[PDB]
C-alpha cells in the first residue's frame, strides 16, 4: 500500500502535537509537554484508498533538534501550523517553509497551511491574512481545532491529496 510521510512543524505551542495525536489517537491532549521528535503510523483510508500515514511531530521549541532538519528529509508532505491567537506562530511560519524549501532541495513541496485553535475567541490572525498567505505559497489554508476536531482530518487529508498532485 502507499505510504505517505507527512511532517507536521512550526512554533512552539501552536498545537502540532495534539493534532497529530486528535488525528491518531481521537483525544485532545490538554497539557503542554514539549516534543523532541515523535512518529505516529496509522492505516486509514482516504478517497477509496487504504493509505499508510507515517507522521513525525516534530519540535517548535528551538532548542531541539538542532538538526531538526534530518528528520524532516523523508517528509513527502509537510502540514505548517500555526495557532490563530498567537501572532508570531504566523509569522513564524516563513522561516519554516524556507526551512522546508531547504531540506527538499526544492520550492515546490507538497505543503497545507494550518492555522490551528480555531475553538479560541482570542484571535489575531484573521482567516483572510492566513489566506493571502497561502495563496502566495500556492497552497491550501485550513483552520483547525486539536481541542474540538474541527478540521483535523481536513488538514491531514488534504495534505495527502496535496502530495497526490505533486
Ligand atoms: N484550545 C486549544 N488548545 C489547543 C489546541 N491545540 C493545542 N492546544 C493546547 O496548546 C498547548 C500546546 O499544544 P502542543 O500540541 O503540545 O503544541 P506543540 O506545537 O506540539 N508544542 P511543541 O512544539 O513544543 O512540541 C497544549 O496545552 C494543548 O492542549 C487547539 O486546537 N485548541
Ligand atoms: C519534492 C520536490 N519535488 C520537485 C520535483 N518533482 C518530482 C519529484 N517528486 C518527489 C519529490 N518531491
Ligand atoms: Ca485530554
Ligand atoms: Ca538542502
Ligand atoms: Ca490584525
Ligand atoms: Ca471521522
Ligand atoms: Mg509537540
Ligand atoms: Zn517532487
Amino acid at each position: 500500500m502507499t505510504e505517505y510521510k507527512l511532517v507536521v512543524v512550526g512554533a512552539g505551542g501552536v498545537g502540532k502535537s495534539a493534532l497529530t495525536i486528535q488525528l491518531i489517537q481521537n483525544h485532545f491532549v490538554d497539557e503542554y509537554d514539549p516534543t523532541i521528535e515523535d512518529s505516529y503510523r496509522k492505516q486509514v483510508v482516504i478517497d477509496g484508498e487504504t493509505c499508510l500515514l507515517d507522521i513525525l511531530d516534530t519540535a517548535g521549541q528551538e532548542e531541539y533538534s538542532a538538526m531538526r532538519d534530518q528528520y524532516m528529509r523523508t517528509g513527502e508532505g509537510f502540514l505548517c501550523v500555526f495557532a490563530i491567537n498567537n501572532t508570531k506562530s504566523f509569522e513564524d511560519i516563513h522561516q519554516y517553509r524556507e526551512q522546508i524549501k531547504r531540506v527538499k532541495d526544492s520550492d515546490d513541496v507538497p505543503m497545507v497551511l494550518v492555522g490551528n485553535k480555531c475553538d479560541l475567541a482570542a484571535r489575531t490572525v484573521e482567516s483572510r491574512q492566513a489566506q493571502d498567505l497561502a495563496r502566495s505559497y500556492g497552497i491550501p489554508y485550513i483552520e483547525t481545532s486539536a481541542k474540538t476536531r474541527q478540521g483535523v482530518e481536513d488538514a491531514f487529508y488534504t495534505l495527502v491529496r496535496e502530495i497526490r498532485q505533486h
